[PDB]
């Protein structure tokens, strides 16, 4: 059904959402450790995030993968 | 409990490619930015725990299924 496609995609990728926020944080965290440079890890965490985020499932992929488990049956 | 297995070989399936290109994203982010091949390695392969223990795993795709109603709790 339709309740059951919504609901799919509020939780299938929850941990994938739980830990996105995390992420920068914890970049920031191992360069400082390792490459001991404030003002270069700034940099290099903004820089380079977006990488990272764009490895985050998307609504788009939860509606496919509740797709593949049989309970979104609309394309979208 | 096959449907519990089945929803979970899904979602880790789905995950896997994600999974996997974290740790190479960012060794390609450190080569491009701080260049050295060697300290880029050491930095990914054992510099970045804080990063890579967020990293989904099957433990996260039964507590999923679970949540969906076909597996019982751990
Ligand atoms: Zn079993």
């Amino acid at each position: 059904s339709d309740t059951e496609c919504h609901f799919c995609k509020s939780v299938i990728n929850q941990a994938w959402n739980t830990s996105e926020q995390a992420m920068p944080q914890a970049m920031h965290q191992a360069c400082l450790r390792f490459w001991l440079d404030r003002q270069k890890c700034e940099q290099f965490v903004e820089q380079h995030m977006p990488q990272l985020l764009a490895l985050v499932p998307r609504s788009q992929d939860a509606h496919i993968t509740c797709q593949a488990l049989g309970v979104c049956e609309a394309p979208a």
